């Protein structure tokens, strides 16, 4: 019975491609789903993101070519071109956004959302914070001196060997120093601000860059930097350097993280009905996640700052004058462009806090969410392939941009979630303690597949299988008002449109990776691995296999001891 | 088959009691070894042979001069009321201490000196032993303090809001003490909230267990004058005669910038546990006196030697065997870290023998029974010994704990293996598992990531690995934990293993009572009862999360389903929740 | 429990290699016994058999006790001793001899061993049980088989032998034509000769004929005869429309094929075990009264086969007939009664001397057993070696025997439990007993006549039947089986086990329990043990090419095929291992064919 629109034809090629029929759709459900997608492509990490991301980028530097009469698109451009072919550490950061020693930036203080006070939280470093400190891995401890050799020498002798040895070891009593994030889960403990008097140069520091009172985040870290203290300035060199070890996207990609506003700009007014037709779908959820104190959570939802899109700030005048601090003539660009993003994220500090901001580019994909102001932040390139273009299926904008959305939207409401509220501030809820334990225990009592643990991701895990198991709902409701969008996509004439829902939603996570990678990723990300992700959080939804309806014994179905919920 | 003698069938009926029969062993094997003892007894098979040394103890009690010291000491605390009548009220010295140092609620200095107080530091928990590099004469050691909460002071659910619990026991304990006025209320509250506050601290600052093993960063050796820019006052509180001590503090922890009282409180609540706290305390007396109880000491000597040799040779031999990754290198790096393996008995060489030098080594003691007092003092006493030889000579042989203590231990850096139901003749089962697996736990307990630090050798990590995920998978009620473990854990499966594959190459009749069941599957069963220990559900996180080692259930099952040996002895066809190689 | 006495170790230390305890025994069973045998032994630089295994073994025995008053023994000895190796010349001089086609073939034939276009050697007629009888049949051929090429790796293999012959001169290309003549002469011959299944009418293939054209005399080649039987018409036939030219090609085919022979003229077995192929009860001679001993083989069997027999035979007209015949059998155990020495010498009185000494065995083997024909008729022989390793049972005599040699392998051996025995040489025993009654054996009757021992043949074939759906519907991993052509031997084994095993239990039924759990894998019953040695017997792997190679050719189906499946058909088994029904080894669903 199914439908012919020809729009609905595209996005079936792509569902269909990473769809394997080989496999059953119950067992290793992840399998079945994206089989194809895996062993399709070639060869760090690729995925469905990075495909669209990929897509988007490309298209980007098209209209970028196209047009090349706003003076702000004008330097973007120039860039792209160009781009085809105490005191101490305080001044490098800068001149670099390279961190060390300290990572910085600001934005609204916790205690009211009125001033913006100072973060100086422990530093991120290239390689993941707790992969050194264990009776464990030995790796690349001398890819340092590899490196630093390298160029070293480039730039004409045998200094290099201690000052590796030890500049590495100033690392690892570093990293030991941090915090793991197993506890990076608490904001009450955090917060514990300090003057410009009680640092006893810090003074001089931040005169690298105040009278308000300064927070530290982390007071055993930055109490153990005082027993630390010469040499070090070869460390960051080493970090400074070692920044710089189809070019087409790195470039972008460069710009993307850099120039976040131009390129923004530049790619969704090269537009109406798009805003229009995700403004249900976000309003949808919302209140269908709502429908299940009380009272409270009830509010932040009705008062969390939605955003569509793009900043309503991108005629000319804004784009041009918020990005005015650039000037870019005819690669020093890579200095000159890294010097005003850090400086111009630094200069809101003087500003009074807002409910509005924009946490990065409109550019890449991910619903990025501060539960810091409070907001949602959809950036428009995400709805788009396969997440959600402008006509397709119900099955899919659902199951893509409300999806993301959705998985967005109940960060409020998990581990984080909880302790802030829609101002931003903070103060039975037992109750859904008990819930965590469930949940990372049975999900623990899963693994990866090359290790094979999960209890740090319990966030995103459950922000996943909230923000689905109520987005389907939703979109069980939509269609409970019509009943008929159940034509059933062309070229595939065997799923109905929940199974489709579903397999879609599957689709939007596949990945074929390095070995290598995937141990790394494993400790080094707030993610379920994907693999886990997808049949995991089906492992739960009831709704899911209902509609496939496996029966009991199969690996995807035991309601015996029921699946936690929230 | 099945003798007659005495002790024989006795053997039999210990092992014959608390088994259970009609719970297949080739199914669950954890409740098997004693389950009918687990509802018919109300906890463990060792603070039971704890007992029963404790008993024999007093039993040489009823009558030279340390043993007076102890029989005295005993006698203090057995006074009963020298149990109550001066925890009644002796609050009122309880004043001259704590004032002493210090105020209250509503009034770094004394951080340590409690010890040589009450040894119940806090902020600084300190002690001397051989310096880990240049091994020719102790130094110091000053480390992060446990905590009497176990580690888990975090968001971590699993304590999250539990914490508060700890809090209303103190409160409690507040308002119980401010019962006493001497020289209402609501500020209280707060002073929970501080100390339970710095508790979390403390903990962020410090270091938990899993990463504290890489004494090859663990090591960072300081001289007077760093602390001299973090103190020198401090450790001058731990004195009694002196400086080029070369000092080497562990854990960087945040210096700082009330609550240590907080703490001595609750440590200030028939005669047992007294002598419990002299094990802990006055090792050596109480100990040269359990040496006195029984004679036959020397025909014990001659025994568990010729089995200790006899099974670390055996472990050599795996060596040679299990050479599938390691080699000529590694493997006379083994056979010299045996055979410099230096070993102790009963008791060390300075117990007996001019009967009396132990009462010159432990000539640190006295009072007329003219008790808290004598409590504080046998406290700090410990202490004494655990420092005074800080000035001396570094001894590659010392009980660090009374002979009484029922357990093995390597010291690792001295590299000594030190040992105190107690192996009486029985058939092979018995005291060839039980001396057995000790001598197994120690052995190994060389040569896991402890071991190690006195290349391919990654692959042995590697192994480790495959222990540590094994257990996760099996545990017993929130599941069991891991890499918690590996530690005291995978020491079992392989020491075990080394004594077992003794017990063949040193061979036999069937026991009384019931002899289904030949030797071989016996000393199966004599080890699994080495552990039959009752417990309830709630300790057994206590002692799951909290400790390195590892619960019993685990830790049999998952330790035989990782042998095949005992495959060969039970009648069971591989393929069911019970039957990583490790050597 | 465990008889810890040692050759029970040794036993246990037999069933050990190849134990393979880690899959279920209730699950798979080929897996189950031999997986380690495939495993640890690689494939030694084709096929393997356990029984290979035992062949090295006592050819070994054989050539230690040879080296050392003695007569045959003596000639054997020298014999072999001439192994430790040009000579074509010789060859050559054979042709050049030659080179009337007949006689010529004959005389070939003759001293040479190599059958070609007649494949004849006599034995007692069936229809008239004493008057020794020719008898003339299709050859056999190197391919046994359409689809194949195969075909063409003979053409290149045999232009390369007469290839590899061109190095000797005393017309470089003419070669690549002979070769095509003689290859599409193998595909006359076969394609009229006939398949293998369709060779059980015997009441067929006996049509006989005495003094059809083309003839001539070609006895004469071998050495008022007897009526020669001819056992295709159809063969023997097409000979004849298949003859000054002709002479070229056809001669041109038997060189090369004679020449294929013996290309290649520690590797003393591969010319001790030719030996034994062809001087046969000489090497017998010697390895019976090389390893002396006949009480724990004149009786173990001797007790082992009555007992089976008796149990299988007794588990209308029918059952009494049947029986009669089995009581009848000759049944001839370790080897013959003509074993002091001489008249071994005597029979054997053929050969002396100081690719010749291989010329000489070749023509006195093929005299050997045809030098009977002037002698009265016999029931009382053997058909080849007691020194090989198999049983065979040529109903033409009703003669059941035993080689010695297979005794001391894991078929048998002496101080084991009689599990072990019951279920080596206690088996292939029971294998050949009932080997003679299926559509075989049963054509024939107590002496060799034929009127039919046989209506049940109902239920036989009712048996058979089903057996062949359960074969090709249970493929052997590495592409399946065949039917007939497989159930052939397979009904035998699938029968004579279930005789085994009776008697098995009977007998520890006659001597109360015994059942010693056997000391290195001490966790069995014997019962257990027992099928664990059966299945053990046939651990073998094999070329996964030569696999299918001989999943065709060989009669009788691959090794684990086999194991695997004739114990799916054993109710009693199936309790032995106390497993679950519904399971993989279960025919309540794909019923068993209870064969008996």
């Amino acid at each position: 019975n199914a439908n012919r629109s020809k729009e609905w034809k595209n996005a079936a090629n792509t569902l269909l491609f990473g769809l394997d029929e080989s496999v059953d759709p119950c067992e290793d459900f992840y399998g079945f789903t994206c089989n194809k997608f895996i062993e399709r492509i070639d060869l760090g990490r690729f995925t469905t993101f990075s495909q669209a991301q990929l897509e988007v980028n490309s298209d980007i530097v098209k209209a970028l070519e196209k047009v090349d009469v706003s003076q702000t698109e004008r330097i973007t451009k120039a860039a792209f071109q160009s781009c085809v072919e105490y005191r101490e550490m305080g001044r490098i950061e800068q001149q670099r956004a390279l961190p060390t020693f300290m990572y910085t930036w600001v934005n609204v203080d916790h205690k009211n959302v009125s001033r913006n006070s100072y973060y100086i939280s422990q530093p991120t470093l290239p390689m993941p914070r707790e992969f050194y400190v264990l009776p464990q891995f030995a790796p690349e401890l001398d890819a340092r001196t590899k490196a630093i050799e390298n160029v070293m020498k480039a730039f004409a002798d045998k200094m290099i060997k201690t000052a590796a040895r030890e500049v590495t070891q100033i690392e690892q009593k570093i990293a030991m120093a941090s915090w793991p994030d197993d506890e990076l889960r608490n904001h009450e403990q955090q917060y514990n601000p300090y003057e410009l008097f009680a640092p006893s140069r810090f003074g001089k520091y931040i005169a690298g860059l105040f009278i308000g009172d300064v927070i530290v985040t982390n007071p055993a870290y930055m109490g153990f930097l005082n027993t630390l203290f010469y040499p070090f300035v070869n460390y960051i060199i080493v970090h400074m350097l070692f920044e710089d070890a189809d070019a087409r996207m790195k470039c972008v990609d460069t710009i993307t993280t850099y120039m976040p506003y131009g390129t923004g700009y530049v790619y969704v007014n090269s537009r109406d009905q798009v805003v229009e037709d995700v403004k249900q779908q976000t309003e949808l959820i919302m209140k269908t996640f709502l429908k299940k104190s009380y009272r409270r959570a009830e509010k932040k939802i009705n008062e969390m700052h939605r955003n569509y899109g793009w900043p309503k700030k991108l005629d000319d005048y804004y784009s041009i004058l918020e990005a005015y601090n650039n000037k870019t003539d005819k690669t020093i660009l890579n200095i000159l462009r890294r010097g005003y993003e850090n400086r111009e994220s630094f200069r809101r500090k003087n500003e009074t806090a807002d409910r509005t901001n924009f946490l990065e580019s409109p550019a890449s994909v991910n619903a990025w969410y501060a539960p810091e102001l409070n907001s949602l932040t959809l950036p428009f390139g995400i709805l788009t392939s396969p997440h959600y273009d402008l006509q397709f299926p119900k099955a899919f904008n659902f199951a893509g941009s409300g999806t993301v959305g959705g998985h967005e939207l109940v960060h409020g409401f998990d581990d984080e979630g909880v302790q802030f509220d829609y101002d931003g501030s903070l103060a039975g809820k037992n109750g859904f303690k008990d819930m965590a334990q469930c949940v990372v225990t049975q999900y623990n009592a899963q693994c990866c597949p090359a290790c094979a643990n999960g209890a740090h991701t319990q966030g995103e895990n459950i922000a996943d299988l909230g923000g689905l198991q109520a987005s389907y709902n939703a979109y069980k409701e939509y269609i409970k008002m019509k009943g008929a969008e159940e034509m059933r996509l062309p070229g595939l004439e065997k799923f109905t449109p929940n199974q489709i829902f579903w397999i879609s939603y599957g689709y939007s996570w596949c990945a074929k990776e390095t070995q290598s990678s995937l141990v790394k990723r494993l400790l080094t990300n707030p993610h379920s691995p994907n693999s886990c992700r997808v049949n995991q959080v089906l492992q739960d939804i009831p709704s899911f296999a209902k509609d496939f309806q496996c029966a009991l014994g199969q690996k995807m179905y035991p309601p015996a001891e029921q699946r936690c919920k929230v």
